[PDB]
């Protein structure tokens, strides 16, 4: 209702900030000095378009391994509904958007640290409540 739109780019805009981690991340430690030439640039990975797309180009060298408990695939990052590729206008929206990024962290963190591992669930909780502390 009110209280909303702080929260909604909140979440939206860390949401971001993590998947953008994760990709470089996974990117860089397969390709390292060659990231130039597997069409890698860092800039830009500015939307959750972007994202996406360097999931489907490197799905078979290096993210569906990190998808394999998963039942998503290849073609799940052709096109991504709207809902999950920009800023929540609603509540049933924003807890859609979380839910469906909160699993695929998971994934994408999956053969990370430990230690980025509990960073990113702490992340997760603050989005959980932040977002279950509305109630109309």
């Amino acid at each position: 209702p009110l209280q909303f739109d702080k929260v909604s780019q909140n979440v939206f805009e860390q949401v971001k900030e993590t998947i953008f981690f994760a990709i470089d991340h996974t990117l860089r430690k397969e390709y390292g000095e060659d990231i130039g030439f597997i069409d890698y640039n860092p800039d830009k990975l500015t939307t959750i378009e972007n994202a996406s797309n360097y999931i489907y180009l490197f799905w078979v060298s290096v993210f569906s391994e990190l998808f394999t408990c998963s039942k998503i695939k290849k073609n799940e990052w052709k096109s991504l509904p709207t809902v999950l590729k920009s800023k929540p206008t609603n509540l049933n929206d924003l807890r859609t958007f979380e839910q469906f990024w909160e699993t695929v962290l998971h994934f994408l963190f999956s053969k990370f640290t430990n230690e980025e591992k509990q960073s990113l669930e702490k992340q997760i909780h603050e989005w959980k409540t932040s977002i279950n502390a509305i109630s109309t």
